[PDB]
């Protein structure tokens, strides 16, 4: 196993943040929280630091009691929602928006990595509620669309809930490109929402949809073909929005979303101008060896257990027994023709192996690739510049990617 992957014996070095929440906060989370970036988009250090201090005093650590853990965030989440409600009543639109989104950030982290308890499931519903109240009070409001899941089968939900933002001058006469953002294992439509105003400012529509077994995805967790049905429903809906140019749909998968972006480049080739996989996997992400090591690496919590839950398995061993069936190599996806594909990741990724970029490049048609040497999951920040530069060229946008990226930090 120490000789199997690109990162070699890096897989055997346990990350310090697994020792305690205090180590998670001090070594991994405090910095991005202060900077207002993932996983703390729309958030404030002023909100999280008090909560962090109280969790650290309790000495919470792996294995976490997710009800006990989630409850630590609720007093702050509720405080911020009450401030937003008062601002809204006073006609303080910009203030109400800020505090609803700040509330949504606190609820979000309470149900990281994925809702696996009743209080985390509660926090998901409450987080969506205050997110959409905040989104509704944006200058250019982001809306929820409950897309009819017309391609759904027995056991699947009736709708695909998405975020939707349409630039103001968009019309059937002057239709706009659309970036379909596919979210990840922990960040859902309420998180990747942070990208929508930037695209709007460049004259680009956005639709944000969750992967199977996360957020409000209606898709069967254990069925490898469930995403295929979901994207058929989503693309049918985008096609019905005549203000969107259905010949200029670009799918950008973040994280685990990258797997789905790469898959749909094949399954929905004729309906997509391009797909981007940023820090995605394809094959080796499903290996026993990778999954048996990844729980203790760069991911903040238990990646492999969280992944198993998202795929509808009660434990890691049961997932590993069947995980090979999700491989884009094993299921024959990578042998099919694809639309334009861009693959970007850090070489040293300990969430999904760079080895899966190689598997992706070893099968079917040539794909665009940028490897980011000496960086781990997602190859940030250069990866965001590489991807925006390419999409701007593809869609003939203004190429002002710095202006767009500056809108991300909260």
């Amino acid at each position: 196993a120490t000789e199997k992957y690109y990162i070699r014996d890096a897989i055997t070095k346990p990350a310090v943040h697994h020792e305690s929440y205090q180590k998670l906060w001090e070594t991994k989370w405090k910095k991005p929280c202060e900077m207002g970036v993932y996983p703390f988009m729309f958030g404030s250090i002023k909100d999280f630091e008090p909560v962090a201090q109280e969790i650290i005093k309790k000495g919470l650590k792996e294995p976490y009691d997710w009800d006990e853990y989630a409850q630590m965030y609720f007093p702050k989440a509720e405080e911020l929602a009450k401030i937003a409600e008062e601002a809204e009543a006073a006609g303080e639109k910009e203030k109400a928006s800020e505090y609803y989104l700040r509330s949504s950030a606190v609820y979000r982290i309470s149900r990281f990595p994925t809702p696996r308890s009743e209080k985390q499931k509660y926090a998901w519903r409450k987080g969506c509620e205050v997110f959409y109240k905040g989104a509704a009070l944006m200058e250019y409001p982001i809306k929820e669309v409950r897309i009819p899941h017309k391609h759904g089968i027995e056991g699947e939900g009736d709708v695909v809930p998405v975020n939707f933002l349409l630039p103001p001058n968009a019309s059937e006469t002057s239709p706009v490109p659309c970036v379909l953002i596919i979210t990840g294992l922990d960040g859902y439509r309420t998180e990747l929402a942070v990208w929508q105003q930037g695209w709007r400012s460049k004259g680009v529509a956005t639709v944000i949809a969750e992967i199977p077994g996360t957020g409000d995805s209606p898709a069967l967790r254990q069925d490898p073909t469930s995403p295929d049905r979901q994207w058929s429903s989503v693309l049918d809906w985008i096609e019905s929005q005549k203000a969107v140019d259905s010949k200029k749909i670009v799918a950008w998968g973040f994280s685990t979303g990258g797997y789905y972006a790469l898959r749909m480049a094949h399954t929905h080739k004729d309906r997509l101008l391009a797909t981007i996989s940023l820090g995605g996997g394809a094959h080796h992400m499903f290996d026993r060896e990778w999954l048996e090591h990844a729980n203790k690496l760069e991911y903040p919590f238990d990646l492999s257990n969280t992944l198993a839950y998202k795929f509808g398995y009660p434990d890691l061993e049961s997932f590993i027994e069947e995980s090979s069936k999700f491989s884009l190599l094993n299921d024959g996806t990578l042998q099919k023709p694809c639309t334009k594909v861009l693959l970007v990741n850090g070489n040293d990724d300990e969430i999904f192996p760079i080895d899966d970029m190689f598997v992706s490049l070893e099968n079917g048609q040539p794909k665009l690739a940028r490897m980011v040497k000496g960086k781990k999951h997602m190859g940030e920040p250069e990866s965001f510049s590489i991807i925006l530069e390419w999409i701007h060229k593809l869609l003939g946008l203004d190429g002002k990617i710095k202006e767009q990226l500056a809108m991300i930090p909260s």
